[PDB]
């Protein structure tokens, strides 16, 4: 398969070069109807890139044509860079969907002395989820001199000591001039190698979006777009989707798991017979398009019959409140969770409000507006509506 093999999080300030860097890595320069493919629960977006190596000069790039000597490059591996719009979305994405990230590029601006507040929280998130395949991009070096750059480097070494990023390379780069980009691309090969996944484990895909692709009004079944986080999917496979389709029973709303079959798979921009973890995967099914239309199945989980995580109507969560540094004066003093609060919960690609119905030692009980499919031990991002916006205040671990 030629599909992406790893998802690499672009962890950095909404403009310390991230955008210019991501594009420098993907080779995208045309102004991007890919924004219509972005997640709507967690706002995760995918941008694939093919890592290649020049046979002539041996340097790495993401272009079919070596940028340094002009010779034809050879294919090495396809990868996918993931991002979210803004700090809050990125943080929520990391806490709720760590399984969607295989490594990360932490962007730190050389232009700035001490670690920016958001950068501190970024490393805090990576620490929490245990993501250690990290690369540090010290961007914007063409703006500072030989001295302030070296000073910033020292600061970064101090900043990462004792953290999941302690052994990360620090690559001075100029995404604008393209300097050291080859060093960064090679670092992606060396520090974010494709993990040794057991392709035989029970398959599991987290659905990001669901559509009805049948031309505006052969009719094709409903389509689900998502990330395979375990095992593999194959055309012809029988799959079950949870929680499933909603229905009313005695003035109440319930969901029924539904089974269907895989008619097609799309990954890396082509139809394939088998798909794996890495990048976005489009699953064509035999499902009634009315059941997937308008993202009806976003947040659902896909697997083989009888081999999916359980469905929960309520959760008991071991709560860990964040010690944030980003926000207004007292926005930083996270007040304790009280009974009757309605919190926003993100787990995997699933999103639902939750009513706190009970309290325990560093624990809360929440009744969910919408059931979620998840395993005991899974991490859930917890947000509180302050003023009128949702702000991340912590995370919970699903208890049995
Ligand atoms: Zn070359």
């Amino acid at each position: 398969s030629r599909q992406a093999e790893v998802n690499i999080g672009m962890v950095g300030h909404v403009d310390h070069g991230k955008t210019t860097l991501t594009k420098a890595l993907t080779g995208v320069w045309t102004d991007h109807s890919e924004e219509l493919r972005r997640g709507i629960t967690i706002k995760i977006g995918f941008a694939d890139a093919e890592i290649r190596r020049c046979p002539n000069c041996g340097r790495y790039s993401t272009s079919p044509v070596c940028p340094y000597c002009g010779h034809e490059t050879e294919f090495v591996r396809r990868v996918s860079f993931i991002d979210a719009p803004g700090h809050e979305a990125l943080m929520t994405t990391m806490l709720a969907g760590a399984s969607l990230m295989d490594g990360a590029i932490l962007v730190i601006a050389a232009n700035e002395p001490c670690p920016r507040p958001q950068t501190r929280e970024h490393l805090m998130a990576l620490q929490i989820i245990g993501q250690k395949n990290i690369i540090i991009a010290q961007n914007k070096i063409e703006l500072v001199d030989k001295e302030k750059a070296l000073e910033n480097y020292r600061q970064i070494k101090e900043f990462i000591e004792g953290t999941v990023a302690e052994n990360a390379p620090i690559i001075p780069i100029s995404a604008l001039h393209g300097a050291n980009i080859d060093v960064l691309v090679k670092a992606i090969e060396d520090f974010i190698p494709t993990p040794k996944r057991d392709p035989n484990k029970p398959p599991k895909m987290l659905v990001l979006r669901s559509f009805d692709v049948n031309k505006p009004g052969k009719l094709v079944g409903g389509v689900l777009d998502g990330s395979i986080v375990q095992g593999k999917l194959k055309v012809g496979d029988e799959i079950e989707i949870r929680p499933g389709v909603p229905y009313e029973e005695h003035g109440r709303i319930k969901y029924e798991p539904i089974t269907t079959e895989i008619v097609s798979l799309q990954a890396g921009g082509q139809f394939v017979e088998e798909a794996y973890p890495g990048g976005l995967v489009g699953v064509g099914t035999k499902l009634d398009p009315y059941l997937t239309k308008g993202d009806l199945m976003a947040g659902n989980v896909v697997g083989k019959p009888g081999k999916l995580p359980p469905v929960w109507d309520s959760l008991r969560l071991e709560v860990h409140l964040l010690e944030r540094v980003v926000g207004t004066e007292q926005e930083l003093k996270v007040e304790p969770i009280k009974r009757k609060e309605v919190l926003l919960l993100n787990v995997g690609t699933a999103r639902t409000m939750g009513l706190v119905t009970g309290l325990g030692k560093d624990e809360i009980e929440v009744k969910l507006q919408i059931p979620v499919c998840a395993e005991p031990g899974d991490r859930v991002a917890i947000s509180r509506q302050i003023g009128s916006r949702w702000r991340l205040i912590g995370y919970g671990i699903i208890k049995e």
